[PDB]
């Protein structure tokens, strides 16, 4: 099943779909080289599952500080998740590690042996593998850097995280220098403030002076402690504030902003680099296909040679036109010349143009079946009235749900009937899922993102129903009222309003695209939390806990547990009342060096990654602006002054 | 002193300097129409003083709540500034109002009577004047909206604030709609969270439910109360956090960012509008001058006609070249044609080109004096070695100062000698001021910004010396160690490092340019504070003060006084622990409507003006990037494909 022309057409569709591989030749459908990656996909879904669960091993992982004394699994030094036993832990560690290993050495399948070993990615991946396994054996017989290779093996296990990392690296160098200037602002400012308030009342806050005045000026840099840090000085003199305002201003509006400007520039650049490299890589496939078609090597393809290529592209991928004797006729009209030679570089541009205009990916097959009985249903499902029907069923679902919930707030028993109706609503959706997938096929249905999401939500509902009914309100209310979110697609309605089209459109294109960078910033938290659990086992818990933190101890109710540490790290990441974690923990250890963690976290994530995501969101929104602006034709683009099309048919 | 050609040349220099006036003709230097605005400048400096002091009347203004009972000018309901008496207040109110009035009706001088009255600006300005005066009389005989016209009269008293306001207005419309979408996010989110936690423990925080759950979700939108707001829920269930993270995320990284994106777009647009209009206005002057030169009206200027114009431009404004018989020769070389006709539109482009290249503003005169004795000094001052000498004197000043201060921190009496030396240092600077101004002239010296700043700082030092010595350490230490800032120009040194050139250059171009927008956001605070003093006279002060605020009462140590209210408003503007002011004051009045102030302040300044200043800083930095990039030639720009210069001489 490997037509000669056919190899080429499909490959064109790979260029447009943009799939990535780098194998220079497959000897005679798949052929020897393709079949490996070809069967890698099925393993790729399960692989997905394996890296997610493998990765979640760390939260359910049992803590290291509990293994010694004293009170075992008490609420003292508080925790909240299931934890895990090493007997129950190791079976899973070994399953994840074995399956993982299969996955890591599967590439040699489609790669040269010495090629797989020589590649830096495979050597590093396999290295983390080796560390993981050695530590799993050691663990079996009887634990410090075992999780780190969990998150590190995970970060490069998925490409989209990987290339995001790479994007960071390029802007990292410049980021460091700008950090140097920032640090000179902090040093100098701390100095002048401290010297200003040495013989004054704020000697108590400046008691440690520059070592501490630098600390306080640093937190004031965040504004997290704005009124509180200089309140003794302000009490001493109303004019003292004139400094801090002056200091806060410059710190926040002048410095902290153009920092972001730096990150915006570096990021924008690196993204240009990344998409351009992406373009060379896609063109690699395109030129590959063409080169296959061009047997003679002259660098051009005959009319008779390219006609077939259009035939299998038109039939196989996209709906363009119908070949004819008049085929030849069209060739005569364009130039009234008779060579019929299209270049290697020209053919690619042709195919991309076919992608934007002629392209529109036809269904794959799906049967050994008859079209009649289903055939009724199919045309009726694709009808617009059908979509109207689902719209109205979700509107009627919204009113239904509002009523059920409001009945819970009212507490009347009348909430029960409507709630059962909500379950019936759920069924409609499963039907919609089953019919829709039956009507378009699984591959098309999965092509659109909203349908993938819908599918998965629906299935959360179904498993919720089996569990809920086999298992026997709060048992059901909580589980099913949330999934009202499947009514969320109704928001695309607002795009019809001209004002809100850029906001909702940018938000919807933003929900997936922001995901690589959000995951990037999330792993950072995983590593940081592995660090935290190791370094802060306690909390002097009994005198030092109450002295360290009051209101904050209400906040410092966490960081002795990995989930605890994840949510606490979130609190730091949003930067709300963050310093209480920094100062309190500082005196739980007693050494200022502890604070480095927190100043290491700030710079890496608050001054780098979050600023980055700002740049990403603004850049995406602006792209949207230019797109909608382009749809109403303007900013006319040709090759320099004008294009040499020479008139149409 | 009004040469016919000369009127035109100088006007060209107005185009390049960009001064603004709109008078269509001055009948036969100044002439009838120019002389008015011409003598407006001297009055413009004093006017400056008058709007600043007039404006500062509000802080020194005596409060309205103290006028009734009870305890008069106690520390109870605390205050800290001088306040003012109505006998001492009214003399100044009337002086400011009279001088101001002279200023407001001075334009008819250069304007048509019905023209001045018809202009919207003059009618509004004069209207605020009339309100001010009426209230000053009423005040004399014996107070609510009198200050508002102080800040409003001030905002349009200076152009740069005015056009910034105008810039805001254009983006204001769109800003409102985006605010609508934001408000639907707040409403919907508050709903779903509240329904989620109605039958749960966080019923106490959700006790008032949507009225209050909307409030809490709103503050969580700011992250100002992140850990604290949902701590009871998190205590009830660790999984509760899964909501807030999900909520916080979307609120901060998705929504709050693209809000800024909106402000960035609207602002960038409005700035394009403003600078383009600026360009039409400048070209108005250019075309005016040319039209004057072109007596025949054909629309072009003869060689003999334009030669004179170049002669008085070269002599009067900038150093270009020397006219010759070969003058004619150059004309023959360009085109080997003999018409010598340059168009109205062409002449303008010519003049702008002369600005960038040939232009370089020669000293104005300054004498009835002899050049000999000063003439030594002058060439020596302009020498580069002289600047090196000041550089080294400021370096030696930095070490000197570090030593004095460190002696204060050490507390040794040895701090005294060095400190006296610092005073001698100050004198060097006054010399540098006096010599420099003598060597370049006051107008050139004032042309460069660093020299204006230096001048003023130096003078703070001199008045400090007269006051300090006539008046008799802390008396001197505080007053003179600060002015070490005149050593701050040493930072331009870092621009020599390639990395830091964009940061320091963007920061230095940013210090003045950010000033219009900072002033804009500052007046907002003046109005808001006039509102605050009126609406919050008390603080039930005695039970309600201690109940309302603890730590916060340490923060709610203010807002009963105008200066107090200004610094407190600053604390809100930086958004650090802001909600304590909102909630506490809310129960000092007891009505939720109070909170509107604080939600009115947030949206107007935190979601609009500050986001704006972000846009401004990033945009400025990017402009810098493109400028330095342009200096190393790239991105070659011509009129479309190529320019028709036709070769040089
Ligand atoms: C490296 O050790 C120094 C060099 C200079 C200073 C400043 N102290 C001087 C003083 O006592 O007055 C004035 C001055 C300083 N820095 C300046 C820069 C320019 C001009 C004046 C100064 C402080 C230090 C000590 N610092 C260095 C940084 N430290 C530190 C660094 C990383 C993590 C945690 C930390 F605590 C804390 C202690
Ligand atoms: C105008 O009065 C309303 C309309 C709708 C609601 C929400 N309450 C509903 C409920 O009780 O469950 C659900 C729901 C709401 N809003 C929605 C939007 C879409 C879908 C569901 C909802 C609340 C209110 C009352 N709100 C309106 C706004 N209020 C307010 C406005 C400005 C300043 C100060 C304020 F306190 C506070 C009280
Ligand atoms: C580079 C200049 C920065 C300084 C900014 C000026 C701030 C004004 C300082 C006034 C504080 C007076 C302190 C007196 C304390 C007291 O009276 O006990
Ligand atoms: C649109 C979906 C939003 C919902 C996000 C999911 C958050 C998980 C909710 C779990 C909270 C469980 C509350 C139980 C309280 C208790 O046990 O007393
Ligand atoms: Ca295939
Ligand atoms: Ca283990
Ligand atoms: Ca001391
Ligand atoms: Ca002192
Ligand atoms: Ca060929
Ligand atoms: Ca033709
Ligand atoms: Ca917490
Ligand atoms: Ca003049
Ligand atoms: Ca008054
Ligand atoms: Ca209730
Ligand atoms: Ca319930
Ligand atoms: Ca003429
Ligand atoms: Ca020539
Ligand atoms: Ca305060």
């Amino acid at each position: 099943p490997f037509q000669k022309a056919a190899a080429l057409v499909d490959l064109a569709e790979d260029g447009i779909g943009l799939p990535v591989e780098i194998l220079d030749q497959s000897s005679f459908s798949a052929r020897y080289y393709f079949i490996f990656t070809r069967l890698d996909l099925i393993w790729s879904l399960n692989y997905f599952a394996l890296l997610f669960l493998n990765f979640f091993e760390q939260p359910l992982w049992c803590e290291k500080n509990p293994k010694p004394s004293c009170k075992d699994r008490d609420y003292y030094y508080l925790g909240e998740l299931p934890y895990l036993t090493n007997a129950e832990s190791i079976i899973y560690e070994v399953i994840t590690l074995a399956i993982l290993l299969v996955h890591t050495f599967f590439p040699i399948s489609y790669e040269g042996s010495r090629i797989f070993w020589t590649s830096r990615l495979n050597l590093v991946k396999v290295a983390c593998v080796v560390i993981l396994f050695v530590d799993v054996l050691v663990d079996f017989l009887y634990f410090r850097i075992a999780p780190y290779v969990r998150v590190i093996i995970f970060i490069l296990s998925i490409r989209e995280l990987r290339d995001t990392l790479v994007l960071l690296s390029g802007m990292l160098g410049t980021y460091l220098n700008i950090l140097a200037l920032w640090m000179l602002f902090l040093l100098f400012a701390s100095w002048i403030a401290f010297v200003m308030f040495e013989d004054t009342q704020q000697g108590l806050t400046v008691f440690t002076s520059y070592g501490a005045t630098l600390y306080q000026m640093f937190i004031l840099f965040t504004t997290s402690n704005n009124p509180d840090v200089w309140i003794p000085a302000y009490k001493s003199s109303r004019w003292s504030s004139v400094f801090f305002v002056l200091y806060v201003l410059i710190g926040v509006y002048f410095v902290t902003n153009l920092i972001l400007a730096v990150v915006y520039d570096s990021f924008k650049e690196q993204l240009a680099k990344q998409v351009s490299g992406m373009d060379q890589m896609k063109r690699r496939m395109l030129e590959k296909a063409f080169g296959l078609i061009d047997s003679d090597k002259n660098g051009e393809i005959d009319k008779n040679q390219c006609i077939k290529l259009f035939e299998q592209l038109t039939n196989y991928r996209t709906l363009p036109k119908i070949s004819k004797e008049e085929f030849g006729l069209i060739f005569d009209e364009l130039d009234d010349t008779r060579d019929f030679k299209i270049n290697k570089d020209e053919f690619a541009d042709l195919c991309q143009a076919i992608a934007l205009r002629f392209q529109k990916e036809e269904v794959p097959s799906l049967q050994i079946y008859h079209s009649a009985l289903s055939q009724q249903l199919r045309a009726f499902v694709r009808s617009p009235n059908f979509g109207y029907a689902i719209s109205f069923i979700l509107i009627i679902n919204f009113i239904a749900v509002v009523v059920e919930t409001t009945l819970d707030i009212e507490e009347s028993s009348a909430q029960k009937p409507w709630q059962v109706a909500e379950f019936v609503f759920g069924w409609i959706y499963v039907l919609e899922m089953a019919l829709k997938i039956y009507t378009y096929g699984f591959e098309n249905y999965w092509r659109e993102g909203a349908n993938r999401f819908d599918f998965l939500v629906t299935w959360v509902i179904v498993i919720g129903e089996t569990a809920t009914f086999i298992t026997p309100f709060s048992n059901g209310e909580w589980i099913r009222y949330l999934l009202l979110a499947r009514m969320l697609r109704l928001i695309r309605l607002l795009m019809n309003v001209q004002r809100y089209r850029a906001f909702i459109a940018t938000f919807i294109t933003l929900i997936p695209s922001l995901m690589p960078y959000l995951g990037t910033i999330f792993c950072v938290l995983c590593i940081y939390c592995s660090i935290g659990v190791q370094v802060f086992g306690g909390l002097g818990n009994k005198k030092l806990f109450e002295t360290e933190l009051a209101e904050d101890d209400y906040l410092l109710f966490n960081f002795n547990d990995y989930p605890n540490g994840m949510v606490t790290l979130f609190n730091l990441l949003v930067m709300g009342n963050w310093q209480v974690w920094m100062e309190s923990y500082k005196d739980l250890t007693g050494t200022w060096w502890s604070i480095t963690y927190f100043v290491s976290f700030y710079v890496i994530t608050i001054l780098l990654l979050l600023n980055l995501v700002v740049a990403f969101v603004l850049e995406a929104f602006f792209t949207e602006l230019d797109l909608e602006e382009e749809e109403k034709c303007q900013g006319q683009d040709s090759q320099e002054k004008r294009n040499r099309r020479r008139s149409a048919g």
